[PDB]
């Protein structure tokens, strides 16, 4: 048993001669074991039974410059012993690291020739790794490359290994794994910005894709049920998503697997067709929908700047929602006027007094029904869900107050005033929907209610400290609050200063409160400017790009299907043989670079 | 910047006058008197209204609420247009001034 | 290094690791394990932590005369260890001290003459 | 500063036996005849790429 560990030590070192003679000793052990015929006696002596690690495994852990000689001897030892398939394709037995198959290790240790010999040995190169480490619940715990030796070298930027694994016979590029992912998913899953990662995730996405040659291995969906394009949306990885939409290929026999088809070019002017296979909302899950209806990811302002999203989003405003938002704006504007006039300022022939109150009741319900479902469908109060709360609350209190008049409880009038009060509050809520005027204010209403109230929570507590102090100078306590609030106004004067007890002490506590208020009110004035400059100033139009585009698709589901069927952007076009696609046309002009053109949708440039 | 300050302050004032008349009909419901309620609430911007006019006939607890909500929100809004004019009109209107001067 | 407050040398002390085998003992920031792009490390705590009467962290705190204390605390074995001591002790300790003195001021003003 | 000032100021206020429970880091062996209390921090790098030869352990994950 010491002899086994001495081998593991000889595994751990480059002692070539010491490694050889122990195998000569182990060969003599196999000779003396006649009855076993050494199937597993070879296995038992070369492997710790608790962990499943072998001699070839542990040698690939510890890399020395004598490692290549260790490999060629270990493979020479197994081949007389005829158990190399059992030897090389051994795997881990514990639930962590589960089935690692140290061909995986040599990829991770980046040894190309050592990898080539194991391929030349034949090592089941589509070996699915498992284990809690390879599929971690947390980011700090493990590393999720997607359980594939091919995808590992892809994820670890070793393109020659990606090249060398590419032309094996039983490679099976289309493989799936635990969590249901394909090789492109993990490439999306493991990606960052141009900071901290430089374009290899893009390029290794490209390099494997040219070998593919089929629309499948993008049409596949995971166990979550998502395409790599869909998973690009849900993960929100921006830099890969730019590459997907503008993926064009000049090289002829596989120009089919391409997007952004070049329509025509005539010198500095060209036109192009961006594909709409799954971007537009004609399908239940679309690219544009997932980017809108998620708050948890990040960075939604960046992704919407990208081109086939950006123009298509602009067109849907122009043909639908600029009419739709202005119409919704005018109806609720008439609704608030309809509330306040017939409150008490104004029943047989008086039709328009009665039909006016009827018009209030019918429209407030449909808002309350639609918002009541929508709130029940769903973090939230930071953006737009607190707003959709107030629309529902204001609608109910209109309905609730009139129903108090039916049961004649006297608070029907008082609840009616609160309903009309919040009716103008939601009238302020449409002011963000203009391009400019609400949006610098509304997102800073998020900020100015935060920063001034924390000053006011100081200041009201700063108020009541001085208030009980002067009340001790001889409800009168509530009157002392009202007296000291006049000092903020300036209404208190010299004659009220003529105290009964200690005029010298009463003269001190006044002027200390005056100056410190001038200290504090100047301080929040200064500190708001230095903090909210250029950060809240930019984040304002960020949410303006959000909450507009939020509502645009929210208007889109409100339209009927037959009227949607008229308004379909883009057009059915033929980019290749036996293919017909709806695509979006965008004209543009470049001047800087200059190239002759070989890829054409048409010969004739102009619109026919 | 008279081109600019008439644009940016009036859109605040078109909010604020509409922000005025919403509170104006609310306190008028607390018992032309409607035009007098505008003149009463404009005194609050001046500071002329005081404690004795607060002694309402109906619901003093509700009349105490609608005053102080208008005071703070006015201090919110008038501070907001003060901040937003500085961050927007810096260095762009400041350069475009001498452009038109040329 | 702490008392003089020389920052640039102090970064070299804490992350002083050596790959060269026969003297890898005289090293700090021991590499735990690495698997591709993910690695773990062990920063030593020979004299940094306050288990000894004079420690590195103590001298950086309890001096005003030197300079530049914001720079030195950005350094790594200080920075994480300082963050952990907030989380396991002082966020409970400061909030508890905050609530007692908050109750204390209310306890002062009420029984002044109101009751 | 003043946060981290008070943190160590709270530290001396604690008793020794309760401090003895809360000891950050762990006793580990980095070399022969050496045992040290050290702090573990995980991190991720992408830019440079090197094969690894210096190891505390062969097995990456927490056991
Ligand atoms: C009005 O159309 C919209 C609407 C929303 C967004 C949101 C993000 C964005 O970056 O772009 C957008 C556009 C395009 C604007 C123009 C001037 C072509
Ligand atoms: C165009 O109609 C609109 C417009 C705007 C809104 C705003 C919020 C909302 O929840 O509902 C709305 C509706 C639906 C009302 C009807 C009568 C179908
Ligand atoms: C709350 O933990 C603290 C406390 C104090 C300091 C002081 C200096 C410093 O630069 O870093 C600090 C941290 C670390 C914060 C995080 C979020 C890891
Ligand atoms: C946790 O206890 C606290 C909390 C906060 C402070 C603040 C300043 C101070 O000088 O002393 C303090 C103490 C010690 C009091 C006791 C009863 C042991």
């Amino acid at each position: 048993k010491r002899l086994k560990k001495r081998i593991f030590a000889a595994v751990s070192e480059g002692c070539v001669e010491e490694l050889r003679e122990l195998l000569q000793d182990l060969q003599d052990l196999c000779r003396r074991r006649r009855g076993l015929d050494v199937p597993d006696f070879l296995m038992h002596k070369l492997t710790a039974s608790d962990t499943g690690k072998t001699c070839l495994m542990k040698a690939l852990l510890n890399i020395n410059p004598n490692t290549k000689e260790i490999v060629r001897i270990l493979l020479a030892f197994a081949e007389e012993n005829d158990i190399l398939d059992r030897f090389i394709n051994a795997e881990y037995t514990e639930e962590a690291y589960e089935g690692q198959t140290a061909l995986n290790i040599a990829i991770e240790r980046r040894q190309g020739d050592i990898t080539a010999v194991l391929i030349a040995a034949g090592a089941d190169v589509n070996a699915h790794a498992k284990g809690v480490f390879f599929n971690p619940k947390y980011q700090h715990e493990g590393f999720y490359f997607g359980e594939t030796p091919l995808a590992l070298a892809a994820c670890t930027n070793q393109p020659e290994i990606v090249q060398l694994l590419m032309e094996n016979e039983q490679t099976d590029i289309t493989s799936q794994d635990s969590r249901g992912n394909n090789i492109l998913h993990a490439l999306v899953t493991v990606a960052e910005d141009f900071k901290t990662q430089n374009d290899f995730v893009k390029r290794m996405y490209d390099m494997i894709l040219l070998r593919s040659g089929n629309w499948e291995l993008e049409t596949m969906r995971n166990n979550d049920g998502l395409t790599p394009l869909q998973l690009a949306a849900k993960m929100g990885k921006a830099e890969i998503l730019k590459y997907i939409l503008s993926r064009e290929i000049k090289e002829k026999p596989l120009r089919s697997l391409s997007r952004k088809f070049t329509d025509w070019a005539y010198g500095p002017v060209s036109s192009s067709l961006y594909d709409l296979t799954n971007v537009d909302t004609t399908t239940d899950n679309s690219v544009l929908e997932i980017i809108v209806y998620n708050t948890n990811i990040d960075n939604r302002h960046e992704m919407l700047t990208l081109e086939p999203l950006h123009t298509l989003l602009h067109t849907k405003w122009k043909k639908f929602a600029k009419y739709m938002f202005f119409l919704s704006f005018c109806f609720y504007f008439f609704y608030n006027i309809t509330l306040t006039l017939v409150s008490y300022y104004r029943h047989k022939m008086s039709w328009l007094q009665l039909l006016g109150r009827m018009f209030v009741l019918i429209w407030a319900t449909c808002i309350s029904v639609k918002e009541g479902i929508a709130i029940f469908l769903l973090q939230s109060i930071l953006s737009d869900a607190w707003f959709h709360f107030v629309f529902f609350v204001q609608a109910v209190l209109v309905i609730l107050s009139v129903f108090l008049y039916l049961f004649a409880y006297k608070e029907y009038l008082a609840c009616l005033v609160l309903a009309m009060a919040l009716g103008w509050a939601n009238m302020l809520a449409y002011t963000r929907g203009f391009q400019s005027m609400g949006m610098y204010s509304v997102m800073i209403q998020k900020v100015i209610l935060h920063d001034v109230l924390k000053f006011l929570f100081v200041y009201i507590l700063f108020l009541l400290g001085f208030g009980v102090a002067l009340a001790s100078l001889i409800g009168s306590f509530s009157d002392a609050v009202l007296e000291l609030f006049k000092l903020t106004i300036g209404l208190g004067d010299l004659n009220i200063q003529q105290n009964s007890t200690y005029p010298i002490l009463f003269l001190f506590l006044l002027i200390t409160y005056v100056i410190l208020t001038f200290v504090l009110l100047l301080n929040m004035l200064i500190a708001l400017m230095g903090e909210t400059v250029e950060n809240v100033s930019k984040e304002s139009e960020r949410i303006w790009r959000l909450q507009r585009a939020r509502t645009i698709l929210e208007f889109e589901k409100m339209l009927p299907e037959w009227l949607r069927s008229r308004f379909r952007m883009g057009e059915l076009c033929k980019v290749a043989d036996e293919d017909f696609r709806l695509c979006l046309r965008i004209n543009e002009v470049k001047w800087t670079e200059w190239k002759t053109h070989v890829s054409f949708l048409n010969e004739d440039p102009g619109p026919i």
